[PDB]
């Protein structure tokens, strides 16, 4: 058994320091993709030490193993929605843990959600949208898709059942209201990651920037861990420029990928899906402009120290408008041929 050798390592070796890691791990410029994958498992436990989670919760260090390992077998391996997705975004909350105060917004066991949230935020992803469940009449569609965020449900039912899964459930010690409160928790932030849920609750959160939070407000914690949430999950833009490149060619091999599957099935994709229509340096600089910039705007306007990550995003929105040219055929194609214009 391959897991039972890495989790009889996970568990009797020990967990090293973060600092170990890299020495630049708890800094906004450090890219987590970077880490090898075959380290990440060891990595989650190392941040979780050092964010005092696993001590303060008096977490079972076998049960935290298993779970770890089983979070990081419940993603599968399309082009961008799979473990070193959940992996960056765990890291990213981590990195905003480190550099933001948040004790000072939330509770304890809030930002403990947000963390394991995190992890768990788009468990067993198929690497096609909501949209997609319905029109293929997929079985994630059957059980859901009458309450919405199809996809999201499911990521939360695939913590739920990891949880479930014996020797695996971390919080299964927690006093029986703090327990209700985790697994509420866990619902509401990962049902938050659907994008649509962000649209309908942005207003919301411009309101609570503009008249400043409240720590007394229960509604003002719903909301900050609902933008927190959404900043970990788009996190891959506020790294330098090869990065958003990367996420690009990932996000779109996967919605092109989609997007074939839908017109075999009869039906247009959306333009972003349609690998004959996408201009992707368009569509990139439109999802900046209109999700990502506004998302770490109100993040900075919450948090002072967060203005490096929305000028960041900027900048490389920026770096999109410079190279857009290069996606027009100037001269003859790589290979001197004008045998695809047939
Ligand atoms: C937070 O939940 C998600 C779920 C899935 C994805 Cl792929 C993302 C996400 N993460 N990075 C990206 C980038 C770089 N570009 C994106 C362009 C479009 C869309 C998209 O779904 N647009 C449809 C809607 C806006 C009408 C999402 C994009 N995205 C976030
Ligand atoms: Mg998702
Ligand atoms: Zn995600």
């Amino acid at each position: 058994s391959a897991m039972d050798d890495e989790y009889t390592k996970l568990l009797h070796d020990g967990i090293q320091p973060v600092a170990a890691i890299d020495s630049n791990f708890a800094s906004f410029t450090y890219t987590p993709r970077s880490l090898p994958e075959d380290d990440t498992s060891m990595a989650i436990l190392s941040m979780l030490q050092d964010m005092n989670f696993i001590n303060n919760y008096k977490i079972d260090c076998p049960t935290l193993a298993r779970f770890c390992l089983m979070v990081k077998k419940g993603y599968r391996d399309p082009p961008y929605h799979n473990w070193m997705h959940a992996f960056s975004v765990s890291h990213f909350c981590y990195l905003l843990y480190k550099n933001l105060e948040l004790t000072n917004y939330l509770e304890d066991i809030e930002i403990f959600a947000l963390f394991i949230s995190c992890m768990c935020h788009d468990l067993d992803h198929r690497g096609t949208n909501n949209s997609f469940q319905v029109a293929s009449k997929s079985v994630l569609a059957a059980l859901y898709s009458s309450e919405g965020s199809v996809m999201e449900r499911h990521h939360f039912a695939q913590a739920i059942a990891i949880l479930n899964t014996h020797g695996c459930n971390i919080f299964d010690h927690f006093s029986r209201k703090d327990y209700q409160r985790m697994l509420d928790l866990m619902r509401d932030i990962i049902l938050a990651t659907d994008l649509a849920h962000h649209l309908r609750i942005f207003k919301d959160l411009q309101k609570m920037a503009e008249v400043g939070y409240d720590r007394n407000n229960k509604q003002h914690h719903r909301l900050l861990l609902c933008l927190l949430m959404t900043s970990c999950d788009l996190s891959d833009q506020t790294k330098g420029w090869k990065t958003t490149r990367k996420i690009a060619e990932l996000i779109y091999k996967e919605f092109f990928s989609q997007g074939d599957l839908e017109k075999a099935m009869g039906n247009r994709p959306m333009e972003m899906m349609d690998r004959e229509k996408a201009y992707i340096p368009e569509l990139q600089i439109s999802f900046m402009e209109h999700i990502a910039m506004p998302i770490y705007k109100l993040l900075q306007d919450l948090f002072p120290k967060a203005a490096e990550l929305y000028e960041r995003v900027a900048s490389n929105r920026e770096h999109w408008t410079k190279v857009s040219h290069k996606f027009t055929i100037r001269g003859l194609p790589s290979n001197n041929s004008l045998d695809f214009l047939d």
